[PDB]
C-alpha cells in the first residue's frame, strides 16, 4: 500500500511480449480504440513529438498487406531513435524555439573519399521508389540489394518541428568534415539508466531538481520554497560528477558546468570575471542548472586560508549565490569529496542547506554497479556477478570499473602466446571467441586494494537470528524495546511513557555481545552503525575536535538506524577504573559520549548500544536514567542452548551423521560461544589435514571432533564466573561509592 | 605450466651456435624453406624493415663459392647495426611518415684536417669495385689495404624506406663540424637492456603503455578503459628515471620530458605557458608520451603550501589532466621520491590511480645491477660479483654505480708510484693491464654508506628450517595455519569455515620466536615485514599520524605477505601492564594496530604474527577471535632438540670429530637457544685465540667446548620455568579480569 507509486497496472491495454517469427516492418502498429476517446482537432496540421526530436513516418489507411485481428512488435528497434519498449511519450506545446541561421545539406563520406566523379550518377539511380524526395526530421529508409548495412551521421538540426524553407537567401559551403570524437562524445551521455545503486538519493534529487523546474505553477499555488542549493557529499569516487552530467541531459535546462581547478588556473583578476559571466548567462534564460565540481577547491575555510585571491572568491561566491532570487529558477549544487573543508559561511540557510548524502552502495547497489558496467563487455556462462558484488567490501563505483579493466586485462594476458606482438594485423577470431571468465575475476579481485576502507560502514547487517544459539530471553526483550517503539509509535503514545533509548551489555567474554547487536539490526530493517575501542582512541590523536561531530549526526540523517559501541573495556582501560590513574575511567572520549547522547530527542528513531566486558572498570556516569538505564545481562551458554550454538556453527560444514552434538555438549560445561567456534575451527582444520594427506572422504568425522575435545581449551576461570555472577545480581549500586 | 608465457621453443628451425673457424662474409644466410609456407607479392618492390631503419644488401642468387649442406654465422655483427643473436624483425606498415627538406651529403673529417688539395684524387681510385654509386640506408663496405678500421658517422636522414631524390631543387651548404657528445649522448641511450633488478615492475609498465599504444582497437573491441595516469614511487636512486628513459626510446611515440625544478625557474606566470604547450604538443600526435619528473617539486600539498602560484600550477595540472579524452592516446607518467607530500587531489581516481611501486632489488636484483653496471670495465678472474651482492643489503641502483665508481679510483691509487702526475703522455701498459682486484671491492665497500637503510626490508628471509634445531611440533602446526589457506582454497572453501588471520608467539626469551616467523615466511615464497617493539615507539614522537597507513597496505600491495611485530614486550613496557601507569598497556601505538588489523579482508592472504616474551603484561584486546586468536607456546628445548640445535649452530665451523654433542648436552638442561648459540661463540672464540697464538690447528677441539662449560651463564630461572609454564598452561583466561 506504501509502495503503490511506482506501479502502474490494471490497464486492459498492455501486455507481455516474447521472440516471435513475424519480421516484417512494412508498416507500424496502431490501435482503434486510441482515439475513440480523444478528441482531436483536424483541418491543417498536427503538433507531435517523440523522443530527442527523431520520429518516424509511414503510409496511412494503406493496410490490407498480412492477416488482421493480431498484433506484433519487430525487434530491429533497439540500436536507433528507441532504447526499450515501454518509453512513455512526452509532448510539450512550445512554439517559438531556438533557431539557427540555415542548413541545407553537408556531405560526410562522399567528399573526396575515392572516385567522386560527376556525383550525380550513383545515388540517383536508388532513390525513385516512390517518393517524391521527402524532406523531414529523420525519415530514412533502408534500400540495398547488398548487405543492408548504409548508416549516415545526421545529427545536428536546427528545428524541433518540420518548417518550409524559403529561397533568397545566401547560404555559406565552407564546411569540413569533422572525426568521430565529438559524435561519440555526444550519444554516449550518460542517463537514468547508467546509474546504479544510489536509487534512494536518485528521488531527492529527482524531486528536488525535476518538479520545480517542469511545473514553477504547482509551487508557487500551494506556498513552497524551491530549494536552490543541493551540496552533494561522500567518499570520492562514488559517482558525484556522474550524477550531475545525468541530471543535464533528461532535462531542458540550460547547464552550465563549472570546475574546481580550472577557475584557479586563471591569472588574478580574471577568474572572478568567469564566476560572473556564469552566473550571467545562465540568468538570463530561466531553465538553468549551475553546478560548481570540488566545490572545497575553489572554497576552503578562511580561517587556515593563506592567500588573499581565494578570499576574494569565496566572498564572490557568496554575494553571487545571494543574488539568486525565485524569478531566476536557477537551481545551483556542488559535489565534493570532503564536506569538512567547506567554509561554514556556504552550508547555512539560504545557499547550501539541501544535503545528498552519496553513501557507499551495498552487495545489491554495487551488483547493479557492475551490470551496468559490464553491458558492453562480453561475458561467458559462468558469470556470477552477485558473488563478485559479495566478496567486494569497500569497492566504490570507480573500483569496480577498475576491477573490470583489470580482469579483461588477465583475459588479453592468457592469449598473449597467440597474438603477435609486432604484427597488427592479427585475425579476427581473437576479438569475439574471448570473453572473461573466473580466474580473470577471481585473479583480478585479489590484488585491488579500494580507497573507501577508512569510513563508517553503513548497513543492514547479513548477521541473523539463526547465527546465534540459544539466548531465548535476550531475544524477545531486545526486539521489546527496539521493535515496539517503531512499528506501534500509538501504543507508546497512549500511555504517555517514554521509551528507554540505550541498552548497554556486559557478561563474559565471547559470548554475543557483537552479534546479538547485528542479529536487532538485520531484523528491523535499519542501519548499523559499529565503533570499536581502540577504533576511538585512534582516531583522536591528531587533536581533532570536529572528527565525531560528522558520525553522530550520520546515524539521524539515515534514519531509522542503531548505533553500536563495541569494545568498551579498551576505551576505559586507557586511565583505569574505580582508581585507575588517580581517578575514574572517563578520559576525552567518553565524556563526548555522553554530552552528546544526551542531546538526542525521544521523538527519533535513533538508539544505541553498548557492550562492554568489563563491569568493574566502568564509570557510574554512563548508567545514567537517559543514557544507557538498559543493563541487560547474557550469561554463559548452559547444557541446552550448546547445542543450537553448534548447530549455527555447524550450518556449512558438511557433518556427518554419526557424530553425536548432545553428548559433546555435556563436558563442555564451563566454555563460551568463542570457545566453541574455536573448536569447531580446529576439528575441520584436522579435516583438511586429513583429507589432503590421503591424496598424495572430506567429511568430518567422529574422530575429527573426538580429538578436538582432547585439545580444548577453557577461556574462563571459575573464580571469574563467580565474580561475573556477583557483578550481575549487582552492578548499578556502582554508582554513588 | 603457469610460466609457460616466456618460453619459446618446440620449433625445428633453431639450434644452438658456438664458435667456428668460419669467418666469411661475403653471402648473408637465408632459409630456404621460409617462401616455401609465404605467400609474396612480387613485381617492382618489397617493403621492409629491420632494426632503427637500417640494413644490409647483398648479392641475390651468386651463390657457389663454398662447400653447401651447411651454415654458419660470423661473429663480426656485434658492434654495429646489431644487439645479439635472436632478435626479431619487427615490420609495420605505415606510409607517408615524417620527411625533412633536402640532405645529399655532409663532410665531417674531410673538411679542413690535413691536406685537402683538389679532393677528388684520394678516394675516387678505392671506389671503382662492381658498384654503381649504391645510394641506399646504411649500404657501407669495407676496403682497405691497411688496418680495415675506417669509420665515418652517418646517423641523421630523413626517410625510413629507400627513396628516388630528384633534380631543380637548391640545397644549402651552410654546415659546421660537430663534436662528438651530441652523438654519444644520443648512442648511449638506455633501453630494457640497460635496466636490471625491477623485473616483476618493467611487466606492469610494458602490459600498461605498449598494449594501449600499439594495439588500440583491441581494447576498444574488449571494451576496457586504457589508464591513463601512472606514478612512480619508491626510495631515492631506485632508478625512476631510468625506466622512464627507456620506455620512450623503444617506443614509436612523441616523448615529451617535464622537468619538477625546470618548470619553478620561470617567472611568475610563464611557467604555465610551458605546461600548456607541452600538453598542446602531445595533444596533436596520437602516440604521444608525457613524463613528469619530480612530480612533488611542482604538486605539493594544499593544506601546507605558502605561495599562490604552487597553488596555481596545482589546479592548471588538474585541469589539463582531466581534460584528456581517450582520443588523445596520451599516457601521463609522473615520478617521485616521497609518495606522502603528493596533493591528495592528484592520486585518485581519473588522474592518478594506477601506482607501481619500485622497491629496493634482492640480492638477485642488485646482482644484476652489478653485472650491468660491471659491463663495459674489465675485471680480473677472481671478481665474484653474487658475493658483493651478498653483503650489500641497503644498496640501491646508484650506490651500487658509486661502489663500483670507489673500487675502479682504489685501483687507480694502486699504481700511482708508477704513472706520472705531472707527464700526461703516460705509458700505454696502464690502461689495460690494470683490473680491479678483491681488494678494491673489499677496501671500498667498508666506508660504503647506503641511504636505503630506513624503510622496510621486503624480503623473503633466507633463514629456512634447517636453522632451527628441534621444535617438530610447531613446524607442522604454523604450515598448517599459514600453507593450507594459500595452496588449497578450495579445500577450505567446500568446508565453508573462515581461516584464522594471525597467530602469536609467546614463551621464554631466547628460543626462537624470530627464527620460526623467518623460516614460515621463507618457505611460502612470500614477503616478509618485520617491525620491532622500539621501532614503532620512535617512529610516532613526531606527531606523525599517517606514517603506519603507507606500512600496513604495502603488506596487502605484495601479497602474498606476511607481517612480524617482534619485542612486542617493549610496546607494552611503556605503559606497564595490568595496572602500570594507571590502567592498561594499550596505549597509542597497540591501539593502531588493532584498528587497522581489524579491516584485513578475509578472502586476502596477508597473515600476521606477533611475538612477546611478557604474556603477564599482555593486553586481553589482542587476543580477539579474529585479530589474534592462535596462540602458540614455544617450550624451552629438552634434551633431545639441543642436539639439533648445536648442529644447526655448528654448520659452519670446522668442527672435529672426538666432541660428543650429546654428551654435552646432559647437563645444559635448564638453558635456552640464545644460551647455546653464545656458548658456541665462546668456544669458537677461544679456537681463534689459541690459534693467533701460536703463530707467533685451526680447528675446534675438544677442550675448546669443556672450557665454555665452565663459564656457561644460564639465562632463566627456576621460578621463571614455573612461572611461564603456569602461564602457558592457562592465559586466554586473562580476559575479562
Ligand atoms: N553508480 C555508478 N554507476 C556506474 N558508474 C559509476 C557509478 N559511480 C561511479 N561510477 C564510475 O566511476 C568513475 C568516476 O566517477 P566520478 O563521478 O568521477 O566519481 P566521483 O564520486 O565524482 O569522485 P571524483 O572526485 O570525480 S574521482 C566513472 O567511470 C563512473 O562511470
Ligand atoms: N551465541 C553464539 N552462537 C554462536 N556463535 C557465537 C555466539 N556468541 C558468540 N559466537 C561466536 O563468537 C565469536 C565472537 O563473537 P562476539 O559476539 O563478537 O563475542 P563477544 O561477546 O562480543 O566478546 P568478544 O570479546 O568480542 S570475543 C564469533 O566467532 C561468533 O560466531
Ligand atoms: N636498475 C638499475 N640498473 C642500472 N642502473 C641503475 C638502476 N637503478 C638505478 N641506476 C642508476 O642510478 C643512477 C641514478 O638513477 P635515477 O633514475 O636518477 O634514480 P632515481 O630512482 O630516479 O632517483 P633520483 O631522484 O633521480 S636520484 C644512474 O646512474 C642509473 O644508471
Ligand atoms: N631453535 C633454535 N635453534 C638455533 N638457534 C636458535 C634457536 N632459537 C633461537 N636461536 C638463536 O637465538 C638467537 C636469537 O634468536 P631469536 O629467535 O631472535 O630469539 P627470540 O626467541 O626471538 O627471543 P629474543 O628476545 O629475540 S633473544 C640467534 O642467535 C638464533 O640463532
Ligand atoms: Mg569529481
Ligand atoms: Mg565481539
Ligand atoms: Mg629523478
Ligand atoms: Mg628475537
Amino acid at each position: 500500500l506504501s509502495t503503490a507509486i511506482l506501479k502502474q497496472k490494471n490497464r486492459p491495454n498492455r501486455l507481455i511480449v516474447d521472440e516471435a517469427i513475424n519480421e516484417d516492418n512494412s508498416v507500424v502498429s496502431l490501435s482503434q480504440p486510441k482515439m475513440d476517446e480523444l478528441q482531436l482537432f483536424r483541418g491543417d496540421t498536427v503538433l507531435l513529438k517523440g523522443k530527442k526530436r527523431r520520429e518516424a513516418v509511414c503510409i496511412v489507411l494503406s493496410d490490407d498487406t498480412c492477416s488482421d485481428e493480431k498484433i506484433r512488435m519487430n525487434r530491429v528497434v533497439r540500436n536507433n531513435l528507441r532504447v526499450r519498449l515501454g518509453d512513455v511519450i512526452s509532448i510539450q506545446p512550445c512554439p517559438d524555439v531556438k533557431y539557427g541561421k540555415r542548413i541545407h545539406v553537408l556531405p560526410i563520406d562522399d567528399t573526396v573519399e575515392g572516385i567522386t566523379g560527376n556525383l550525380f550518377e550513383v545515388y540517383l539511380k536508388p532513390y525513385f521508389l516512390e517518393a517524391y524526395r521527402p524532406i523531414r526530421k529523420g525519415d530514412i529508409f533502408l534500400v540495398r540489394g547488398g548487405m543492408r548495412a548504409v548508416e549516415f551521421k545526421v545529427v545536428e538540426t536546427d528545428p524541433s518541428p518540420y518548417c518550409i524553407v524559403a529561397p533568397d537567401t545566401v547560404i555559406h559551403c565552407e564546411g569540413e568534415p569533422i572525426k568521430q570524437e565529438d559524435e561519440e562524445e555526444s550519444l554516449n551521455e550518460v542517463g537514468y539508466d547508467d546509474i546504479g545503486g544510489c536509487r534512494k538519493q536518485l528521488a531527492q534529487i529527482k524531486e528536488m531538481v525535476e518538479l520545480p523546474l517542469r511545473h514553477p505553477a504547482l509551487f508557487k499555488a500551494i506556498g513552497v520554497k524551491p530549494p536552490r542549493g543541493i551540496l552533494l557529499y561522500g567518499p570520492p569516487g562514488t559517482g558525484k560528477t556522474l550524477i550531475a552530467r545525468a541530471v543535464a541531459n533528461e532535462t531542458g535546462a540550460f547547464f552550465f558546468l563549472i570546475n574546481g581547478p580550472e577557475i584557479m588556473s586563471k591569472l588574478a583578476g580574471e577568474s572572478e570575471s568567469n564566476l560572473r559571466k556564469a552566473f550571467e548567462e545562465a540568468e538570463k534564460n530561466a531553465p538553468a542548472i549551475i553546478f560548481i565540481d570540488e566545490l572545497d577547491a575553489i572554497a576552503p575555510k578562511r580561517e587556515k586560508t593563506h592567500g588573499e585571491v581565494e578570499r576574494r572568491i569565496v566572498s564572490q561566491l557568496l554575494t553571487l549565490m545571494d543574488g539568486l532570487k525565485q524569478r531566476a529558477h536557477v537551481i545551483v549544487m556542488a559535489a565534493t569529496n570532503r564536506p569538512n573543508s567547506i567554509d561554514p559561511a556556504l552550508r547555512r540557510f539560504g545557499r547550501f542547506d539541501r544535503e545528498v548524502d552519496i553513501g557507499i552502495p551495498d552487495a545489491t547497489g554495487r551488483l547493479e554497479i557492475l551490470q551496468i558496467h559490464t553491458k558492453n563487455m562480453k561475458l561467458a556462462d559462468d558469470v556470477d556477478l552477485e558473488q563478485v558484488a559479495n566478496e567486494t567490501h569497500g569497492h566504490v563505483g570507480a573500483d569496480l570499473a577498475a576491477l573490470c579493466s583489470e580482469a579483461a586485462l588477465q583475459a588479453i594476458r592468457k592469449k598473449m602466446d597467440l597474438i603477435d606482438l609486432e604484427d597488427e594485423t592479427i585475425d579476427a577470431e581473437v576479438m569475439n571467441s574471448l570473453a572473461v571468465t573466473m580466474d580473470d575475476f577471481r585473479w583480478a579481485l585479489s590484488q585491488s586494494n579500494p580507497s573507501a576502507l577508512r569510513e563508517t560502514v553503513v548497513e543492514v547487517p547479513q548477521v541473523t537470528w539463526e547465527d546465534i544459539g540459544g539466548l531465548e530471553d535476550v531475544k524477545r526483550e531486545l526486539q521489546e524495546l527496539v521493535q515496539y517503539p517503531v512499528e506501534h509509535p500509538d501504543k507508546f503514545l497512549k500511555f504517555g511513557m517514554t521509551p528507554s533509548k540505550g541498552v548497554l551489555f556486559y557478561g563474559p567474554p565471547g559470548c554475543g555481545k557483537t552479534l546479538l547487536a547485528k542479529a536487532i539490526a538485520n531484523e528491523c530493517q535499519a542501519n548499523f552503525i559499529s565503533i570499536k575501542g581502540p577504533e576511538l582512541l585512534t582516531m583522536w590523536f591528531g587533536e581533532s575536535e570536529a572528527n565525531v561531530r560528522e558520525i553522530f549526526d550520520k546515524a539521524r540523517q539515515a534514519a531509522p538506524c542503531v548505533l553500536f559501541f563495541d569494545e568498551l573495556d579498551s576505551i576505559a582501560k586507557a586511565r583505569g577504573g574505580n582508581i585507575g590513574d588517580g581517578g575514574g575511567a572517563a578520559d576525552r572520549v567518553i565524556n563526548q559520549i555522553l554530552t552528546e547522547m544526551d542531546g538526542m530527542s525521544t521523538k527519533k528513531n535513533v538508539f544505541i548500544i553498548g557492550a562492554t566486558n568489563r563491569p568493574d572498570i566502568i564509570d557510574p556516569a554512563i548508567l545514567r536514567p537517559g543514557r544507557l538505564d538498559q543493563l541487560i545481562y547474557i550469561p554463559l551458554p548452559d547444557e541446552k542452548s550448546r547445542v543450537a550454538i553448534l548447530k549455527a556453527n555447524l550450518r556449512k560444514s558438511p557433518v556427518a551423521k554419526d557424530v553425536d552434538l548432545e553428548f559433546l555438549a555435556k563436558m563442555t560445561n564451563g566454555f563460551s560461544g568463542a570457545d566453541l567456534t574455536e573448536i569447531c575451527q580446529r576439528a575441520c582444520k584436522l579435516a583438511i589435514r586429513e583429507s589432503i594427506e590421503s591424496e598424495i572422504v572430506p567429511e568430518i568425522r567422529r574422530d575429527h571432533f573426538e580429538e578436538a575435545m582432547r585439545f580444548a581449551r577453557r577461556s574462563v576461570s571459575d573464580n571469574d564466573i563467580r565474580k561475573y555472577e556477583m557483578f550481575a545480581q549487582t552492578l548499578q549500586q556502582s554508582r554513588g561509592f
